[PDB]
Parts: structure tokens; sequence; C-alpha cells
DNA sequence: CCGACTCGCATCAGC
DNA sequence: GCTGATGCGA
DNA sequence: GTCGG
């Protein structure tokens, strides 16, 4: 469903999103405008009337009504006095940072700090997160081409295995299901010897080869399972140098491993899909594990799951390939 | 009418 | 010092 | 803001 299709209903609703988030700090509001704003990016017709929009799951009625001025006049009242107003402007724009979130910018606008230049003027007042996100702030916006991913995911499996052979590493996101475009990389690890009932440098023995490489250029965070960080794709010597990217490392018990697979891959509406069939199969699925839930509700331990295909053959479902997990 | 709408890591509040 | 809260991102 | 117990 186009852009000229309900687009402007859309980024209405999404403007309206980002300043519920950033400036109210109402993230409920921010995930309904965007549960709203989403679903009617799948209605393939032109909306004629807050009604017509009413009658789908998600648009309530203030909604609605919003619609109905947005279609009447061209524009909604309050997005133009929000979409003029400095503080509201300076704090929503600050959010784009990576590390700061709406408490940080409500502070720095406190102060007088309005725009990167201010930021830039106040190195000071960053903590190590933010500098990275001020760094990196145009290359953190682009997106990643699918052969750039397809490359960088050569280097995260090279260097993996030439850590040791018995990693295994996959790169997950809309990626992995075959989108021609990322916007970071989700990169999941286990070995063997990492079970639930169970080394606390598996993964800093990973993160250091791909720093030795030069692939990874940045830390934003690194624990015993989650490293979040920046990487770059090595130039021609002459060819541009690539945007640095946003990438994410996490370690998983091999009994999980398949289970967060599964999740941080396939899309949101498909992981619902399977946890609305499963229970009423009988299991329940979070990210970690699959338990079978007893008659009274009471679920049991977790079975073995050792591929991705296995949790379907739980619940009585066709394999499908992450191409086809759309939904 | 009224509550719902996950977690690992950095960092701060408080002891 | 150490525990827990809160912010952030995802 | 929206849904629903
Ligand atoms: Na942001
Ligand atoms: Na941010
Ligand atoms: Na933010």
């Amino acid at each position: 469903p186009q852009e000229t299709l309900n687009g402007g209903i859309t980024d209405m609703l999404t403007e309206l999103a980002n300043f519920e988030k950033n400036v109210s700090q109402a993230i409920h509001k921010y995930n309904a405008y965007r549960k709203a704003a989403s679903v009617i990016a799948k209605y393939p017709h032109k909306i004629k009337s807050g009604a017509e929009a009413k009658k789908l799951p998600g648009v309530g009625t203030k909604i609605a009504e919003k619609i109905d001025e947005f279609l009447a006049t061209g524009k909604l009242r309050k997005l133009e006095k929000i979409r003029q107003d400095d503080t509201s402007s300076s704090i929503n724009f600050l959010t784009r940072v990576s590390g700061i979130g709406p408490s940080a910018a409500r502070k720095f606008v406190d102060e007088g700090i309005k725009t990167l230049e201010d930021l830039r003027k106040n190195e000071d007042k960053l903590n190590h997160h933010q500098r990275i996100g001020l760094k990196y702030f145009g290359d953190f916006e682009k997106r990643i081409p699918r052969e750039e991913m397809l490359q960088m995911q050569d280097i995260v499996l090279n260097e993996v295995k030439k850590v040791d052979s018995e990693y295994i590493a996959t790169v997950c996101g809309s990626f992995r299901r075959g989108a021609e475009s990322s916007g970071d990389m989700d990169v999941l690890l286990t070995h063997p010897s990492f079970t639930s009932e169970s080394q606390p440098k598996l993964l800093h023995q990973v993160v250091e080869q791909l720093q030795k490489v030069h692939f990874i250029t940045d830390t934003l965070s690194k624990g015993e399972t989650k490293f979040m960080g920046v990487c770059q794709l090595p130039s021609k010597n002459d060819e541009k140098e690539y945007p640095h990217r946003r990438i994410d490392i996490r370690l998983i018990p091999k009994d999980q491993y398949y289970c967060g697979v599964l999740y941080f891959t396939g899309s949101d509406i498909f992981n619902k899909n399977m946890r609305a069939h499963a229970l009423e199969k009988g299991f329940t699925i979070n990210e970690y594990t699959i338990r079978p839930l007893g008659v009274t509700g009471v679920a049991g331990e977790p079975l073995p799951v050792d591929s991705e295909k296995d949790i379907f053959d739980y619940i009585q479902w066709k394999y499908r390939e992450p191409k086809d997990r759309s939904e």
C-alpha cells in the first residue's frame, strides 16, 4: 500500500507517535499511534473519512477525528503548533542521537543545549554511549543495503569460526528473511560450552577478534551475553569509506539458541501468530524456551530444541523458511 | 471504569 | 564500597 | 490512545 495511498495520514500519526515518546514520555501512546499508523499502512484503500478508519483495529475515536481534520484541511493544528515549538522541536530532534532518550534530551534542552553544535560544544556532559551516537549521527540513520550486509556477514562468520570452530553464529533480523535493506546487524552467538545449566569469556573472545581485524570500530556496551557497538566495512583505498553501522552480538545458551534465532528473526506479526497458535495447541513460547501448558494452565519443563524446524513440530505447523515469515 | 499496553548493560540515587 | 532504580535501545 | 475485562 503505497505512500500515495494513505501516506499522508501515516506520517501524521508517526509524527504524533514520536512526540508522545520523545516529548510527553507516554510510551504507550507512542505505541498506540504507531499501531494505528501501521494497520493503516495495510489498508489498500485511500481512506475517505475518519469513520472509515475507525473500523480498523487500533484506530479509536480520537484518531478518527484527527484524520477527519487531516482530510478536510490538509494538516493537523496540533502538529503545526508542535512542529514550530522551540523546546518540543529541539527535544524531539536530540533523541535522534543514540544514547539520548527523552529524559536526557529534555535535560539538555533545559540548559540551552538544543543542536548537535551544542552537543559538540559539550562532550563534557555526554556519557560514553552518547558521544558515539554524536560521532556517528549521520552514519547511523543510513540503511544498510543487502550486499553490504551480505559482506558484513562474511566478516562475522569468518572471524567467529577463526576464533573457534565450535561457535555458531546467525545474522537474524529483517536481513535473514530476505530484506534488500537493513538498519543494523543482529548476530546470535552460541557455543557447546554454554548451556543454561552452566564460560564467561565466550563473547569477549569474539568481540576482541573483530576489533583486531578492525571491523568493530567502537563499543556502546558489552557484558557476558550482550555486545552492542559499531562496525564498518573496509574501503578500497580509493573508493569512499563505507558508513559506520550498528551491530549487536548476543550470546545464548545452546539449549535456547534456536529458540532465540526464530524469535530474533521472524517478523513481529509472525511471532504473534505463532504464540497465538502455540497456546491453542497447548504450548507456550517465549524467546528462551518452549514449555507445554498443563491442563490447569500450568507450564511444564522446557522440551528439547535443536533446530528451528523442531519448534513447528511441537505445535503442528509446517516449517516456513524465513523468507515466507512476513506474518 | 479502569489497567494493560521484556531485559542486559551503563549510570545514577541512595545507603 | 554495594544494592536497587531508572534510562536506554532493541 | 485504544482495547477489553
Ligand atoms: Na532514537
Ligand atoms: Na536516541
Ligand atoms: Na531515543
